[PDB]
């Protein structure tokens, strides 16, 4: 029902803000990343969908899993990293919000060829 | 530094596949407006494999007089980006034109791949 592309959007897109200390707490919950467990690490990207989708035609790089279908953004993008705290205990998942400007690396698949996985920021 | 092959892909490859704002968005996203507005740039809308294949097509002289240039046997989907007359950095402005033309690239290295966009014809 939920496509890989849609799941990527749900997990990783937040175009609506350009960059709150309680951002991650709220967003990890609202995007259903704390439902079955506390997802430990997750990145949100504050750019347009078109800008993130465009990365699939940018710098081809090796994926961390050894596949070859990963792409690094030529420009830095505004991102927020969410990382689970040490004192976090499901179901009260708690996170540190870290904002950065970094290049992103995504895995792309499909026709159309679109992001399905967030591999890293550099 | 960036390899020549990689620079070619950044500057000239867009296998994604069109707004009149396409060039404005692309020349920015590929870092072609950073210090200056690059005045003229062509993007190719074919697979990387198709463009790399041009290195085994029609051998021609390059505009610099070297003879490692190759013309595509087929026409390809391209977008020509050319700065407007009134464009002034840092607000770089481009006219986008879609076309279907043969491309000419310089090839080098191992693997033997495009390292320079010479012309569309
Ligand atoms: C590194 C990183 C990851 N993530 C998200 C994307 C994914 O939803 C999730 C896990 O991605 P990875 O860390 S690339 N991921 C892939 C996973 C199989 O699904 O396998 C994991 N793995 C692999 C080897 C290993 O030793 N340990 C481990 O946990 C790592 O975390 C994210 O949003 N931002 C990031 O910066």
């Amino acid at each position: 029902k939920e496509t890989a592309a849609a799941k990527f959007e749900r997990q990783h897109m937040d175009s609506s803000t350009s960059a709150s200390s309680n951002y991650c707490n709220q967003m990890m919950k609202s995007r259903n990343l704390t439902k079955d467990r506390c997802k430990p690490v997750n990145t949100f990207v504050h750019e347009s969908l078109a800008d993130v989708q465009a990365v699939c035609s940018q710098k081809n790089v090796a994926c961390k899993n050894g596949q070859t279908n990963c792409y690094q953004s030529y420009s830095t993008m505004s991102i927020t990293d969410c990382r689970e705290t040490g004192s976090s205990k499901y179901p009260n998942c708690a996170y540190k919000t870290t904002q950065a400007n970094k290049h992103i690396i995504v895995a792309c698949e499909g026709n159309p060829y679109v992001p399905v996985h967030f591999d890293a920021s550099v």
